[PDB]
DNA sequence: CCCCCCCCCCCCCCCCCCCCCCCCCC
DNA sequence: CCCCCCCCCCCCCCCCCCCCCCCCCC
C-alpha cells in the first residue's frame, strides 16, 4: 500500500532519449538512467566505480518532448518518479521488468552550466 | 555515476522470509515485498513485487519476527543482478538497510 | 509546486509517544525521532530531531507499541507549520504515513 | 542511524541564488525552494494549490558557481539532498532550522526546455 | 500513552554522496 | 525460518504526482 513506490535516481543517460508518439498526438520519451556506485570499493585494494543500476524510464506530454530536446547519450540526470512493473513478449512466456514512471527529471548541475528557456 | 540509489517500500511480504547462511557464516534473509497500490478509481491497481536482501543479525530477527501478509516499511538500495540459472536473466533486487513491520494495522511487542 | 515532499527517517524516539484526541474524537501521536549520524572519522555527529505526526488507528499502535529510544523506520511528508506560543514561530514537521520499529537490533511480536 | 536522513525535493526558488565565498576561494551557494502542493484540495468546497514547504539549500563548489550561473527566482527545481539540522542567533537564545545539504540540483523540465553545456 | 478517524500544535535519547554559513521568502 | 557478520542468487499475498509502450544499453 501507501499509494505508488517513488524513487529518485541520479545517473546519466545510455542513449539518446527515443522520442514516440500516439495517433492523438501525446508525446512518450522512453531513455535508461545508469546510475554507476562513485567512490564505491568492491573488488581488489584499490577503489573506484562501483557496479552500475540501469532503470528504463517512461516520461509523456510536454515533458516528453523537453526531454527528447533537451538531453542527449552520456546526460547526467535528477529523476524522480514511481517504479512500476511491466509483463512483457517474445522469448521469455510473460516476461516482466520493473520501469520508473517519470514525474520530473533534469539535468544535474553538478559538473554542468544550462540555460533554462520555456 | 552517482550514490546509491536508495529506496522506501511498504507492502505485505509474499510468504515467510527465507533464511540461509553465507560460505563464512553470515546470517542472509531473503523475502518479497509485494506493494499494491490502494487507488472510477479502480481498487487492486498493477501490484509491485520486489525482492529484498538482508544481512546478519537483522535477518534472524526479520527471521524471527515476520512471516507472509506482514506489512513491512522498508528501506535500502537498489541493485541490479544478473544470473546463469541454466546456462541468464537480470533481475532488480534491494538490499534492505532497515525493514520494520507497520503500525498501521496492528501493535507490535518489540524486544530490544 | 510539485506533490508532497516525502521523507523517510531512522532513529529513536527521544521519548514515549504523546497520545492526544482532536475534537472530533480523531486520535492523534506525536514524538520526536532523534535520527544520529553513525560517521579520523567521528561518532556522535550532528543529530537530526524531527517532529512527528500521526493519526487514528496508527496514533493508538503508536502509543501502544513504542517508547522513548524505540528504533524506528518512517516515511512521511515534510509539513511546514506556524504557531503563536504566546503572541509565532515556524517548524517544519512530519506528517507519516507508515512507521514501525526497525528489526536491526530487536525483534518483534506483531499483532495483526 | 542509516547514515545522513536525504530527502527530495521539487519546487521553485523562491530568489535568485545567493553565491558567496571562503577566503581559499570555494564557492558556496545558498537558496530557498518553495514546493507548492498543487492539486491538494484543503480549504472551500472548491480545489487549487496547497499551502507551502520552503526549505533552505546549501550546495558547494563547481555545482555553486552553475547553480548561481543557471538558475533565478522562480526556477523549478529537483533537488536531492541531506536535511541537516542547525543552531543558530541575535534573536533567539539558541535558534534552531532544518536545512538541506544539496548532492545534485537540476532545473526540472516539466514546463522548460534546457541548452546543456559544460 | 486503546474514548467513534475529520486538522492539538514542542524538532530533544549502539564495522547494511564521508574534507567546505542569515530568520522557512505562495 | 536464532550456527560467529564478509557477497546464496526467484520480483509472487485491507476513505495518512490520480486520464496517456521493446530485452536492464559502464
Amino acid at each position: 500500500m501507501a499509494g505508488d513506490t517513488t524513487i529518485t535516481v541520479v545517473g546519466n543517460l545510455t542513449a539518446d532519449p527515443e522520442l514516440r508518439f500516439t495517433p492523438s498526438g501525446a508525446a512518450v520519451a522512453n531513455f535508461t538512467v545508469a546510475s554507476t556506485p562513485r567512490m564505491f570499493d568492491r573488488q581488489s585494494g584499490e577503489w573506484k566505480d562501483g557496479e552500475a543500476l540501469f532503470l528504463r524510464c517512461n516520461i509523456w506530454r510536454e515533458a516528453a518532448e523537453n526531454v527528447a530536446e533537451s538531453l542527449t547519450r552520456g546526460s547526467r540526470v535528477i529523476v524522480t518518479g514511481r517504479l512500476k512493473q511491466r509483463s512483457f513478449t517474445r522469448e521469455g512466456e510473460k516476461r516482466t521488468v520493473v520501469e520508473v514512471e517519470v514525474d520530473e527529471i533534469g539535468p544535474s548541475l553538478r559538473y554542468a552550466t544550462a540555460k533554462v528557456n520555456k
